[PDB]
């Protein structure tokens, strides 16, 4: 099976609805070995929950804050240490403060700004730089990104412009990384019931939008978004780097 | 093995470099069964002893010179007639008048743009339509275009032309065909050896450019394009429709 | 007038006082511009004659040019050079496609109605330039207008979608062979207007609702709109611009949902 | 007379190569009045002396460090006071450590990124809500942009990240102001000999390579720059927003 004996780092785990945890089914699945992240104490019970669910060899579960150098970087020597080499990592992280998800774009504070961008854009970088060391076979990083950082996507504000510089850390990371082996991703997928749609939205009228109009008249799942990381962290997708692949069902190809 | 019980249809086939040729290849390794099309007589004799160069029963092997609606149409009646049910197509088609490939796009004569219009980009959609009808059970329809569509490369002219009328016309019929459960996408391959590599000003040069600089530092291969074939004829992509990716060693994501 | 103050531009593709290219003859006329006009048919001949005789000053030369038509594409041309000599730019405002197919699924398109909409609709700017470039002796851009659907796919535009992706692929490769000859080539994408080829679209009025209640300018976009940029891009403001397709559509083109 | 009684600010002239200054004799040129901005006394004299060049008479050249939230603040509210009305403004302001603008963009530190992210990207949502205050008849901003945050270009690193954020903040700023009566656009420069251009690698390479692939076979000029910017915030572009337009010869289309 595509993912025998390979070992992913899965980061972003808050619950059983994470698109994460989509992601390391579907990579457990075709036979990965995982290690999985968490941001802070109030999860670690949650996350190993679910890693206790898949069938058979306790998954190491690690904390890792991205706003934080110091775990970011022991996080990895950990990883060098329990197992040495990694052939991936699913980045599935983001965070703005919700008031700068609501009313005009042009309000947002500068903090909120940059808060943003330090823990939805920077933190795939600052991964990859400590990924990079525990890569020695090369594979591939992926992230998830969403169509706001290309479009204008009502309240996505602040995100957006975080998903934009995501996307395009993608392609410089891919440009620095590709030399040691490394293919750098992302996967923009489609609007889904997560934790972090709880919020505003009429959520509910999105969904009813992209089922009625969408080419595939469905909404997107999280195994729909796991089965693509599937391909781009197997072999198959090895002449495939710098690359942002919509699983959304098709909705990012309309217009009016 | 994940194209277990599948059928397709590989169209393009004219040499064992043909990047057909890697599709029906990786089609063949991960179980699927194939029937081949090919564009006129002179070829029947290579695509025969491709296929069966392959393990399993025979192979269809039919003339299907899309430019002729009567063939087109009986081609497809002879695929329904001995097999039934397809579940994809893979369309590896393109030509263009050669000397319209060099010299200014200025000076391409009206038969000379239509032509490449004709088979480059319009067979994609006339297939789809015949597809439509034996893709009983829904499934994907892939096409192969080059960076030409997309931004401006030296020599590719009419057929820069008519790759962008290929990719826009995946998006609308992509549009048209989820509803009938059916997928459609591009690969858009980097520059490959193969017979519409021939009288390319210095190939060579373009072959090293793209060593170079691409961030992989590789030139692609028939079989890198054929296992992303893969991966988009494979339920991995379901969600996955309207899609160009890119299997060019990440060289796209290059500005200068 | 000044700005385009001594220069003649061709506009193609005036058909009644409601066409897109006549919001663009009427801001070139008030930048100072001499106009050429052409036609396609018989009978919507006075029409542009009747139009173009509202404009104040010199009489304006009014030809025949069906782009479907090679010979009448060489005559048009041939007659403008021997008329005055020399050109500063062309206005293509062009398009057709058989009405049937923009409705229903763009994969039931025939290939005859397929090949006729790539014909008139993107190859035409090929031939076109490839005329103009003769008679653009001292250099200057080459419009077209397209659509946003050429981009993205736009419900019932079909094969109009296809055949501008084509166009705008046609402007870059135009651009990039000539540049060299002084030449710049450029679109501009316009919103959702009524004119002539919006009869016959299911739910215009729809449209234009949902453009003027979310487009980021809240409103429709005009031909007159349209016209001052294309002043722009014919301007010497312009001159560093080519390859370029600037959206004259009140921003609706940023937006997802 | 196509700028005939408005004022803009414009922002980010450092030296008389600066493209901001190209900006300010273009819209000078076409009747505006102008204010100037710009941050610490480094180079204070440098613009007053600049401002003083100008024919009509008589600019405000007001102190604004992006950085500083108190002083933007107040220098769009002594604008408030000492003129009332603005119809525009030129943010052609960016910056980065220079150490980030070589080797591998993975290799960016925290406070880097944030950095180029702060001024390069943060403040031009910052000016923009400033502003919003003082123009009152609405009117377009403008920024500059550079192709590097669309692709991936050599060294750039760090500021085509930020780029691309200031890219989509030009979307959503757009969004949110338009219904104020305000624009808001991009122009994305080709190279040019400015300070922001001193100790680019092979800058003349650059600089040649342009003027020989380019489809107008020459470099791109500041004042090339400052007539589209006299184009965007004039009554002619009133349908336009939310755009950016390349005015780089027409190199941005070219593939390989
Ligand atoms: N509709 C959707 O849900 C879409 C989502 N996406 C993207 O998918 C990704 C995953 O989100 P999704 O599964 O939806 O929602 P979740 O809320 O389940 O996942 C977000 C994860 O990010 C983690 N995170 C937040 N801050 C930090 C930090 N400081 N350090 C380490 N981890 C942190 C969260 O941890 P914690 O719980 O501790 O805050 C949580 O585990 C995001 O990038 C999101 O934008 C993309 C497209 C559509
Ligand atoms: N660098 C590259 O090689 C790249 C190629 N591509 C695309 O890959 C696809 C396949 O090309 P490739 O494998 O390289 O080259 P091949 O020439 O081997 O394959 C192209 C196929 O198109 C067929 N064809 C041409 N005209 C017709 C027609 N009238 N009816 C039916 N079939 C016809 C050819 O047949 P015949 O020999 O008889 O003409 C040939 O079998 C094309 O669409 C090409 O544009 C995309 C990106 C890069
Ligand atoms: N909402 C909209 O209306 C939008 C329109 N556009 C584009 O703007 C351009 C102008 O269209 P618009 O003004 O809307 O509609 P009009 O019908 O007013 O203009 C279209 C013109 O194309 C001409 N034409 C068609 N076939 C030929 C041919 N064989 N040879 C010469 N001329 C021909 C028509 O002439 P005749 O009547 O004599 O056949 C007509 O004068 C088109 O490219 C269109 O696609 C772009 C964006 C939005
Ligand atoms: N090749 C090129 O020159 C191109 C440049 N651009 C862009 O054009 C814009 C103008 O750059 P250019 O004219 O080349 O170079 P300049 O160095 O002349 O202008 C850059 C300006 O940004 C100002 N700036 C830096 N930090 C701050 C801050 N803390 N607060 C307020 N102002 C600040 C600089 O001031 P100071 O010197 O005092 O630090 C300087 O005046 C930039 O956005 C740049 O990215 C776009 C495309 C091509
Ligand atoms: C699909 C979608 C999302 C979810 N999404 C794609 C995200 O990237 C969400 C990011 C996010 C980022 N930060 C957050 C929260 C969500 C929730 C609560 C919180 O405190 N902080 C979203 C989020 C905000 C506004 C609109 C949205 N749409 C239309
Ligand atoms: C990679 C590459 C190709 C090959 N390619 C991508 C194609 O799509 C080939 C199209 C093709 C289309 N028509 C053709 C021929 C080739 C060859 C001989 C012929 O008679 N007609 C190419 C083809 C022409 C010009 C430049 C080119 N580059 C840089
Ligand atoms: C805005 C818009 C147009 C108008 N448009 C952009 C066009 O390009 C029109 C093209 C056209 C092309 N061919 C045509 C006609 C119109 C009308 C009558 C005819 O006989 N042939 C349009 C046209 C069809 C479907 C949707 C459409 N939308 C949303
Ligand atoms: C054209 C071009 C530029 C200049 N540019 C477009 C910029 O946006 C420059 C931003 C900048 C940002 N921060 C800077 C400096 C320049 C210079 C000195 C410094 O200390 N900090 C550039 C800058 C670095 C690498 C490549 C580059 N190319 C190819």
């Amino acid at each position: 099976e595509l993912l025998q004996g390979k070992t992913f780092v899965v980061m972003g785990v808050a619950n059983q609805r994470s698109i994460a945890w989509g992601i390391a089914r579907s990579l457990h699945n075709a036979g990965a070995k995982l290690i999985f992240t968490y941001a802070g104490e109030r999860l670690e019970r949650n996350v190993r929950e679910l890693a206790d669910t898949l069938e058979g060899q306790e998954s190491l579960v690690l904390p890792c804050d991205v706003t934080n150098d110091e775990e970011l970087t022991a996080c990895f020597e950990t990883i060098k240490q329990e197992v040495g080499t990694i052939h991936g990592v699913a980045h599935c992280i983001a965070f703005a403060n919700r008031d700068d998800l609501k009313g005009e774009f042009v309000d947002t504070s500068r903090d909120g700004f940059l808060l943003a961008q330090n823990i939805s854009a920077f933190s795939l970088t600052a991964v990859a730089r400590e990924a990079k060391k525990v890569m020695t076979e090369g594979g591939n990083i992926l992230t998830l990104t969403y169509l706001g950082g290309e479009r204008v996507v009502k309240n996505y504000n602040v995100m957006g412009v975080a998903k934009a510089s995501l996307e395009a850390s993608v392609k410089y990371l891919a440009n620095d990384l590709g030399q040691h082996g490394i293919r750098v991703n992302a996967i923009s997928a489609g609007p889904i019931r997560t934790l972090s749609a709880k919020g505003v939205g009429d959520f509910n009228s999105i969904l009813r939008e992209i089922e009625e109009r969408a080419p595939l008249r469905r909404t997107t799942t999280q195994e729909e978004v796991g089965d693509t990381a599937v391909f781009l962290f197997s072999d198959l997708a090895r002449g495939v780097t710098g690359e942002n692949i919509h699983v959304d069902s098709g909705y990012h190809i309309l217009g009016l």
